[PDB]
């Protein structure tokens, strides 16, 4: 008897080594491990009278190969061992793949639940075995449950969801390709150098957002308004209050101030309220990675793999979602029992006081009908490594959080009214009356403010004050979060591909990270302003958000697939056009970017010189500077030395203003 032969068996294709063993002990008590070309695989000879062989393809295995040089218009799948020499390793799964798929009757494609997964099987089946005897599974965890009801209802491949990632694929190669060797051509050609450049349909207008927002950052430069703060003497309190209304220039601000010294004020309404604070609902991918990069600053690429891991482990369902919801066809009941048999039991007794054993999500908005918000499976977590038990222990207090009790918040306000003036202000203060979910989600501070005691009627006054100046402020520079956030608004990417999006644009040093804040190289710079500058239809948001609709219409059979492709080859022809115009002074802008052609650099900066001795920026830093201190004067009443030294200090001030400002000061 030899262990590991087997025939006239239906071969199992799952992505990782995991999810294969996973899918072995669901469907058998006494499943076979075997090895060849180094490779695990499992062997089920016991479920039903049916025999099953179960592989990891490991990833993909199939990725496209095209034309050399510039342009190119095909795109056609290979081995990813024949075309990719950091992925000779995976040689092996595709030998193990096609010599087990020879000898099978049919093929079922358990690959993860998303469009990735649904290519990856596909490509395997499609080329290694037969693909008119291929089937799907379609599971959102890896427990024995979820993959023996997936195996119990197998279903056709969804060719539309085939399709739409096969499309999506071939664009982004073919725009990635063509765009990065365009750029690379153009300074060959120019300065006989010879520089690795990319770019992609969604870096690219990626990279562009961030260097279109750290100029505006750089350009800008806070003007002043006027707030007016009072002291109000009422009973035993003696009440700083910021009164709620603005002031441009200083002597109104004054004026206002002045007025109200002395005057007598009158509790004329007492509003005591319990408001709620509503327990947070089921994490999607996005806001995962949001809440772990605020809490623990893991990168969202980072989250996502983590995740990924957590999700192979069996302990939380499949995390590429977009929903906020858990239906009903979830037991929370059995997730909640799984938890209470685990080290997280003493949490879920809190839950249960909480809510007296009534387990109700808070349905968030955004859905995904066949992939349920991120939660735990149940099964317990034990021996995690440092960052996974993290990102576990988010989700599991944010899912545990959502099937608590809203939190309860006891809020006071006084509305009191000046004596002799239309004008009234008020005074409140908020305590924390029921924690309930912010001890199980516990991440999320609640301020409280001492108590004022006051009934309606009692008068008080108005003994002093002060008129405060007040800056305004940028926009704030992005964090890898805050980026992602942008991503999702504008719809570039999915939630699967931004986070690897940012991740590449950081090791293809174009992005950097200062800090909590990710911030332009010089060659990003210089990269985002070329293809702004000759190219503004390859990086306008609009328009790739456009792509990204047609290939969310592939899935649903509302669009063809090759009408898709069709289309980019059109927008391809375009851009082919635009290049060869532009060509020459495309090479010559990257040329100087590297200094590889000498050039006049600016007074403050290493930029080609515009007017005055200065670059564009600092000489559109200047115009602003002077029209600010203008604005300034007229607020403020201040000499010009003092209004320069009062932007010079801010933190608000662009780079390229301060440069100018510090300029000024230094002159005589
Ligand atoms: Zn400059």
């Amino acid at each position: 008897m030899n262990l590991c032969n087997v025939n006239n068996y239906y071969l199992i294709i799952a992505e990782k080594s995991k999810a294969a063993k996973k899918i072995a002990e669901a469907l058998s008590e006494k499943p076979i491990l075997c090895r060849k070309y180094n490779v695990s695989y499992w062997i089920i000879k016991d479920h039903n009278s049916s025999k099953y062989v179960i592989v990891p393809a490991a990833g993909h295995l199939f990725g496209l190969k095209g034309e050399s040089g510039f342009p190119v218009y095909d795109a056609d799948w290979k081995p990813l061992w024949e075309i990719d020499k950091n992925s000779y390793y995976t040689k092996r799964y595709y030998q193990l793949i096609s010599s087990l798929s020879k000898y099978a009757l049919g093929f079922i494609n358990a690959c993860d639940y998303d469009i990735e997964g649904s290519v990856i099987g596909y490509l395997i089946i499609k080329n290694l075995g037969d693909i008119k005897k291929a089937k799907r599974m379609k599971f959102s965890a890896l427990t024995k449950s979820d993959i023996l009801s997936a195996f119990r209802n197998i279903s056709a491949l969804d060719y539309d969801m085939i399709n739409a990632g096969i499309a999506r694929h071939k664009i982004d190669w073919l725009w990635g390709i063509n765009v990065s060797r365009a750029l690379m051509i153009s300074l060959q050609d120019f300065a006989k150098k010879r520089v690795i450049l990319s770019a992609g349909r969604v870096q690219s207008p990626t990279l562009v957002q961030v260097v279109n927002s750290e100029i505006e950052r750089n350009l800008f430069i806070p003007l002043p308004k006027f707030t007016v703060s009072i002291i109000v003497k009422i009973k035993d309190y003696s009440l700083n209050i910021k009164v709620n209304k603005e002031f441009e220039k200083i002597t109104e601000a004054k004026e206002f101030l002045n007025k109200l010294i002395n005057k007598t004020v009158k509790v004329v309404e007492v509003e005591n309220r319990v408001r709620l604070l509503e327990r947070p609902s089921p994490f999607n991918l996005t806001d995962l990675q949001i809440e772990a990069g605020r809490i623990y600053g893991i990168s969202p690429y980072n989250v996502e793999r983590i995740a990924e891991d957590l999700y192979l482990d069996g302990l939380i369902s499949f995390p590429r979602t977009n929903s906020q919801k858990i239906p009903s066809t979830i037991s929370i009941y059995n997730i909640i029992k799984g938890l209470e048999n685990s080290s997280y039991r003493k949490l879920v007794d809190l839950v249960r006081k909480i809510t007296g054993g009534k387990y109700v999500v808070k349905q968030g908005i955004k859905d995904d009908p066949a992939h349920p918000a991120i939660h735990p499976t149940g099964e317990a977590p034990k021996n995690l490594p440092n960052s996974k038990f993290k990102i576990y222990d988010l989700i599991a207090r944010r899912f545990l959080g959502s099937v608590s009790a809203d939190a309860k918040l006891s809020n006071t306000i006084y509305t009191l009214k000046v004596s002799d003036f239309p004008l009234e202000f008020t005074v409140s203060y908020t305590k924390i009356l029921e924690r309930n979910w912010l001890d199980i989600y516990h991440f999320h501070n609640v301020k409280e403010d001492k108590p004022i005691f006051l009934s309606k009627g009692d008068e008080g006054k108005i003994v002093d004050g002060k008129v405060n100046i007040s800056l305004s402020k940028p926009t704030s520079r992005y964090t890898k979060v805050s980026l992602l956030k942008w991503m999702e608004s504008s719809n570039l990417g999915t939630e699967a591909t931004r986070g690897r999006i940012i991740e590449i644009l950081v090791k293809r040093k174009y992005l950097t990270n200062n800090g909590r804040y990710i911030i332009p190289t010089k060659l990003g710079f210089y990269i985002a302003e070329i293809l702004n500058k000759f190219f503004p239809d390859i990086v306008d948001v609009r328009m790739t958000a456009d792509m990204e609709s047609k290939l969310e219409m592939i899935k649903t059979g509302k669009v063809l697939e090759s009408k898709v492709i069709k289309e980019n080859i059109e927008k391809l022809n375009k851009f082919i056009e635009e290049y060869k115009v532009n060509k020459d002074k495309v090479g010559e802008s990257l040329a100087k970017a590297l200094g590889l052609i000498k050039i006049v650099k600016c007074k403050y900066c290493d930029l080609e010189q515009y007017k005055d001795g200065l670059c564009k920026y600092h000489y559109e830093a200047k115009v602003r500077l002077l029209d600010a201190v203008e604005i300034w004067k007229e607020r403020t009443k201040y000499d010009h030395k003092k209004i320069l030294k009062r932007i010079s200090s801010s933190k608000s001030t662009g780079k390229y203003v301060k440069d100018i400002v510090t300029y000024m000061l230094s002159s005589e």
